[PDB]
C-alpha cells in the first residue's frame, strides 16, 4: 500500500505554526492567502523530504555491505 500522504499529514504537523510565521511576513493580513502558501511550502518541502529519503536508504546499504572504510 502507497503509504505517502500520511508523511504529509505528519510534515503538516511539524511544519504549520513554522510556515505560520512566515506566511504571515509574506501575506499579512490575509488569512486565506497565508494558507494557501504554506501549503504549498509543505509541498516543495516534500520534495526535499524525498531528496534526503534517498541519501538515507543509501546510507543504510552501505551500512549493510561495508565493502568501504
Amino acid at each position: 500500500m502507497q503509504q505517502k500522504q500520511q508523511i504529509m499529514a505528519a510534515l503538516n504537523s511539524q511544519t504549520a505554526v513554522q510556515f505560520q510565521q512566515y506566511a504571515a511576513q509574506q501575506y499579512p493580513g490575509n488569512y486565506e492567502q497565508q494558507q494557501i502558501l504554506i501549503r504549498q511550502l509543505q509541498e516543495q518541502h516534500y520534495q526535499q523530504y524525498m531528496q534526503q529519503l534517498y541519501q538515507v536508504q543509501l546510507a543504510q546499504q552501505q551500512a549493510a555491505l561495508q565493502k568501504q572504510q
